[PDB]
């Protein structure tokens, strides 16, 4: 069918593998769904776009995803299908090509995918269309746990849909890419099954909101909801996890470091403010804090507005000797007084008439409350830049960002309501992507929020690679959810997949 | 008896190696090029180098690799291909007189042998060539494909066999008579009989193994790099600073740029800013610079020194930016501050952070509206060509000096002028480039790969053709020639540069004079 | 003679295929190579090729672990030393031939390349092509290493991934005897190389390659140079009653190469220093010079990773130095004049080695007009002297090499001693102080930058005038020696002897007690 030579699999492995192992019969009988091999094409589409690109190797099947964890090698061809949905008032149609395994990766157009062995299918196909996937090489035989350059199969719009629709939808033609491995598929060699492979799925734990840690203030989260009238790109510095497992800005890693510091402390009595105490500040564990590329120690608040906090005292005079002191700073947008914790130093003042003997030692601070909150970054410098993470986004046309609320201690005279602050992610999500350290395949997993007992689904979501999620929302009005429920992973999606609209 | 005979000619032995029949079980297709290729030695890529008395026993003359970037004709086949294999031929060419002593070695380094120092005693363990600088023939070696894979790729440069040379004995001439004698060296290749491609793809031009270029433009039509005006001057002086840490117009020759170097020449001496105003009582107006690309983007401190573009000297500057009063009958002008480059002690000025200081007198107290302003140089006063204040006064990321340079060697300037401030002398002021803008473009848009350490120019004239110098293009992007004069030299700005060859970092230039 | 054991592990089943060898890389090569035919036909001793079984280790410690390659056989390991590539598989011999009084059970398991390093559980070693054997078998085990492989051939100059051959203790070791102690397995390794082995390409010969074990100096310990005190080596010996872990910052030195501490290269900069001096004259003490310390080649001092330049006294006390000076009076223009130098910390020191300042005092009536300049200080005496490591920050902490250890139960350190010149009102007893290793094995491993294997090296100690061994130690790669000594008191030995190299050995390593 295509201008391709046969390829050798076990055959050149052979003298030099140590066993030559086979697999269970019955695989070589069914077809099976490929992870990322699904697209849908429609009248507006130009041509020159990629539709799926998928490479060579034992993750395209499922089963064989399984089995590699106990082998450390692989080698074989294996056999694909496509199925497209369309009927007889259609016209189009896709090309599909075979790119070798160290072809410059970028973008491609429409000349150049005719270059390639490939195949021209119309879009009026009643029957699957049935290809190849040789393994080219330069080696004898892969390792399972090491993605080395394999051969790519490469889907691109060659001549655009022309079609009808009805008043109410648009008719798209959808696309499905299913694999079997072939004759001449091997693996290599017998090893104690490893639990740590690449080949393993993203998992959430199973606990439901209601019961979690709120991230940047320390008290349960007690809602869920999206808000279209808020900052849609926050630039929050707590709470941000990669999927992956690298923790961004200042996050902690435990949830008792959120919104405290620990530093060492030295206290004067001046006439004026009463009692300042400039604290040089260091980690929670007692390493040392060096100004690197970001804007604070770990678990330093990120917002804005004058704050409490109590530490222990140990005074000198006699008839006392320990007790915990409430002092009072600002951390507020720029205001009058040198804060600089980038650099690793603040200060507090506490109302006295006389001079409090405080000795001087290791202190940790912990927030009381907040008067004047904003919801903007502290001043890390007294009015320079700092290195900070990249605020939350993008978003697609219509996506709204999901956020965990939570409600702080206030001081106020006039109002009476509650304070809210939200975070984009819980801090055992937070730890458990730390501990686990998953392997990221494209650009986002697509999520599922249900109920526990009557199994029923309330709405989608996009889990990024950055550690937010996204919601298809259309209203304006914030709409809350129940926070009884439990995130279910689904798979892979890419970054241009539409969600169903919610609310 | 049996008899032994005094001269014996040559020729390396070797083990044939095996080609596409390894490689054609695992390969998707087996390409044939054309039979002709096979029957013509053709100059390499990097097929020029010279020995010096200079040069001293045990320096290395050259350094080639097996592959396909030894043919321009293979070369050009292989922007359609995946991979290769096969074996090749290299041919030398060398050009001395009868009054030159000397030798030097021709070796076969395999693969995986480690890239440290030889010595004259290691060299002759390989198989190898023993030649004088007398011969009037070329001297032919072979280069076999000794390798653990099946088939090499043809973006990816792996480990393959090597061709050194080496001097073996110092370079004398018995009278020296003329002791800058310098001889000249070109290599030639060919495939040997056992040479293949793998897998037909398009063909794409911007691929490894496509050899540099230059754009036709001469000199007096193109943009300076680090004021903005056209280029007036190009000349060579020795009486100036050898190595300056000059911060903008500096791009490598493979795409990268250095410092706060931008791709446009609007960017030059000029930047983007949020504006807050205010009116200390005693000066006058005083504007506090919020900075930010030029693009619209934001300004993060990381690897550089200042947003792109931002000017790199010292001195004092004035500026235009556009206002917008909340006055009566006033709606918009243009309104000129001063700023301070150069650092004293004073304005703190902070770039590296983000935070610039302006002012203009006045006894009124113009209310102008908080906003985003973009900033073009008017005047210089004071000028002095060294780094202005980047961060406080600290220290920040900063390209290298230029330089090194051999010995005799200078660097060439783009020269143009600026407009001062000068109310005691009427004396034009100068400010040079190492290279001109559309040659910080034309990289970066062309991504190419340097297959040498420097390239060989020739600058001609339009018509006559007449050769004006030579240089090397190092691959930092500078440009140096072989001068050893004590003043000044200029050229005329009417001249094309041409691309010759790759040449390694010890070539000699033909010395330049007046 | 008698069969109270079992004979022979002769056959087990290994479930593995036939490896092809150089004949896959005959075609890739350009030359024609080949090994001396007499080499393929006897066993010879590994390069790490001893190890031991104790009472004392548990299930799961892995007791060797050998690499595919050119570094199991002695021949091939220098023959790789002009090549460029090898190929091809091997056979290996296990001799453990323990007391028919003893029982217990070792695996030796083929594990393939890529799989990771590290935890390789008890659990899991059974999961590999392997083998189970007894420690009283009589004849010696042979095992094959076959050369599994995605390549044509191995670089001899890297080290790649290959198959493995690991023995873990399956078992403890017990002795049912009627007395008093239990003994100890001595297990050696042999290896041949098979059919099909070959190198690739001929390179020059380079001595200095990844192969090449270690060797020492052929110098008498009596003839060498103490490397903490400008005397020489007078005494060698092991004593329990001293600290085991002592934090002496001159002396140390990796067997890689790399110098740890404030170790200088030349022996002449021990205990000594370099600075620019200025003198003044102070009513009180007298004549006061503040050094500003620098470097003892002239170079400049700047604090970085080290406490203090190279060669500044790790010791505590009062230390009497000789110093060159220059007067402006008339009739005398250069002397030798003493000065007195605090080391300790003695809770008030102005002195920071660490930021290059110190000062030292001379009694004196009427200012001696003594003239600046630069100086060299060498030591002269010691008074109060304690080995503890000074004040180098007067009361802040400064980066210092590791305390020495750890130690084998039942390991103690092994000391060079010399004697230094002290001033004492009362006591007339010699002191004494101790180092790890001479200068000269500084000197030797600074310069000669070896490959280590495993963990250490077995060091035997000969007798010149008879040639009869004395003791066996243990070499660390981090550079103490370790003898295995249960007495009470202080055990000293000759010092016309030769250290001499015999094998990589793990730091589970059993030693002989002394003596
Ligand atoms: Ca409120
Ligand atoms: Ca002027
Ligand atoms: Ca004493």
């Amino acid at each position: 069918a295509v201008p391709i030579q046969p390829v050798a699999g076990a055959a050149l492995a052979a003298p030099a593998a140590g066993q030559i192992n086979q697999i269970d019969p019955w695989i070589f009988q069914n077809f099976v769904q490929c992870p990322l091999g699904e697209f849908s094409i429609s009248p507006r589409n130009t041509p020159g776009e990629i539709l799926f690109d998928l490479a060579l190797g034992p993750g395209l099947n499922p089963y064989l995803a399984h089995l590699s964890a106990m082998y450390t090698g692989w080698v074989g061809n294996m056999e694909v299908q496509l199925v497209l949905a369309g009927n007889a008032f259609t016209a189009g149609k896709v090309v599909v090509a075979l790119v070798p395994p160290y072809f410059p990766k970028g973008s491609l157009t429409t000349a150049q995918i005719t270059c390639f062995p490939h195949v021209m299918c119309d879009v009026r196909t009643l029957e699957p269309i049935q290809l190849p996937l040789l393994d080219v090489r330069r080696v004898l035989w892969h390792a399972t746990q090491d993605q080395e350059e394999s051969m790519r199969l490469v889907c691109m719009l060659y001549t655009p849909l022309r079609t009808n629709s009805p008043g109410d939808e648009s008719f798209v033609v959808s696309g499905r890419l299913l694999s079997k491995p072939a004759a001449d598929f091997n693996f290599v060699y017998l090893t104690p099954p490893i639990e740590r492979t690449i080949y393993r799925m993203v998992d959430l734990p199973v606990i439901q909101p209601r019961l979690c840690t709120h991230a940047r203030w320390p008290a349960p989260v007690y809602g869920l909801l999206v808000d279209p009238s808020l900052p849609s790109n926050p630039q929050w510095q707590n709470g941000r996890v990669h999927v992956d497992g690298t923790l961004l800005g200042t996050t902690p890693i435990s949830g008792s470091w959120v919104s405290c510091f620990a530093a060492e402390a030295a206290y004067e009595f001046q006439s004026g403010t009463g009692e300042v105490a400039t604290f040089t500040l260091i980690e929670q564990d007692g390493s040392a804090y060096v100004p690197g590329d970001r804007a604070a120690p770990l678990g330093y608040p990120d917002f804005s507005g004058q704050l409490e906090i109590e530490i222990q005292t140990e005074t000198t005079k006699t008839g006392d000797k320990l007790k915990v002191t409430t002092f009072e700073m600002i951390l507020g947008p720029t205001t009058n007084a040198d804060q600089a914790p980038y650099q690793g130093r603040v200060f507090a003042s506490v109302t006295a008439a006389a001079s409090l003997d405080l000795v001087d030692g290791r202190v940790r601070a912990v927030p009381r409350s907040i008067y004047g909150f904003q919801d903007t970054i502290p001043e890390y410098n007294d009015g320079l830049l700092v290195p900070l993470a990249p605020p939350i986004g993008p978003f697609l046309p219509g996506e709204v960002l999901l956020r965990f609320r939570t409600y702080m201690r206030q001081i106020d005279t006039a109002d009476a309501a509650a304070e809210a602050i939200d975070c984009a992610l819980p801090q055992e999500f937070v730890s458990w992507f730390a501990s686990n350290a998953f392997t990221v395949q494209s650009e986002a997993l697509l999520l599922r929020y249900r109920n526990t007992l009557t199994g029923q689904l309330l709405f989608e979501c996009k889990l990024y690679n950055e550690g937010y999620i996204a919601l298809s929302y259309s209203g304006s009005g914030p709409l809350t959810f129940p926070t009884d429920g439990i995130f279910e992973v689904v798979s892979w999606v890419p970054r241009l997949y539409q969600l169903a609209s919610v609310g």
